[PDB]
């Protein structure tokens, strides 16, 4: 079963022009451009993964799906979107959630992110393991109608079987970093 | 010719995936979700825009290509990508250029974007007309490797003939502002 799963992901890729003079976007690193060197460290990042997350809210904690994009064009950087959905308690399609876009560069590890509930963040941090990474904010800046947010610390990894897991922890008021997202992805490309 | 380019880039819109529960990403505003009533000012950036532009660097002025995607989803922003190439004096593909993502609000512009180059920026500015906008660097933050840059006014709008033109000037040593790049794409898709 395991065998086939790797199977079916290796051989798709995400939807992409492929009429331009630069690269096209890949997910998958079979086909496309090759990574560039200064990435391997982040190379098991690169697919599409979707699945369902939990988080803890005002009212207790909820649930919502994720698909989080990671490609790259060849360049020394890997593009990254995340799209996320609330689900009710019983796991049905409840509205849309968060979104964010940008780019991993590993040069110590650099995620820069726009949020489309507006604001600009930028994490630092650093490889844990071959294929286990740890980012702390050190920027965030908003726009006039953006949210008001604080400081976090987002740990990735891949977990036994594949899966990209995430835990993301918040600063609460009294400067303890507490839980506030986590999730468990499924491969869907590469 | 003009209603027939018009025909044909109407009948196209970007690669999407088409197997989420949230609505796929469209950049044309015949297809997918409703464009949020927020969003109407910025309604003629919705498309996908190809063409060329003119940069100043320190050796003189110099050509690249570029394309730039502005999609929704149904929520009140828009997505944004743009991708840049250079291209040699003579016109000829030469290497990647800049990579920046994002997000537009209405709610007053706000532009919220990550740059391959290793740092965030957040604009704010406004309408000049119901086809052109303007804004100006509000926030810049980077990551240890990332470019060192200052701040900019980028003018945005649509030209006769439907055409998306813009002028990015940024701030020399001396506080002026100066020319920067500026470019004229043709519509694609929309």
């Amino acid at each position: 079963a395991a065998v086939e799963r790797a199977k079916a992901t290796a051989a798709r890729n995400i939807p992409a022009f492929d009429d331009l003079p630069v690269p096209a976007d890949t997910a998958n690193l079979r086909e496309g451009a090759d990574l560039n060197n200064a990435l391997l460290a982040l190379l098991p990042l690169v697919g599409v993964w979707r699945g369902e997350g939990e988080g803890r809210g005002p009212d207790g904690d909820y649930r919502f799906g994720q698909q989080i994009v990671v490609s790259h064009d060849g360049g020394d950087y890997l593009n990254w979107e995340s799209r996320s959905w609330r689900l009710t308690a019983t796991g049905d399609y409840q509205e849309p959630g968060l979104r964010e876009a940008g780019f991993w560069r590993f040069v110590a590890i650099e995620l820069l992110l726009a949020h489309s509930a507006g604001y600009v963040e930028l994490f630092y941090g650093r490889p844990r393991t071959q294929s286990s990474w740890e980012l702390v904010t050190d920027a965030l800046a908003r726009s006039r109608s953006g949210v008001l947010v604080g400081g976090a610390k987002r740990l990735y990894g891949i977990v036994e079987g594949g899966d990209l897991a995430y835990v993301e922890e918040r600063v609460d008021a009294d400067g303890g970093l507490v839980p506030h997202l986590s999730a468990r992805l499924s491969r869907f490309v590469g």
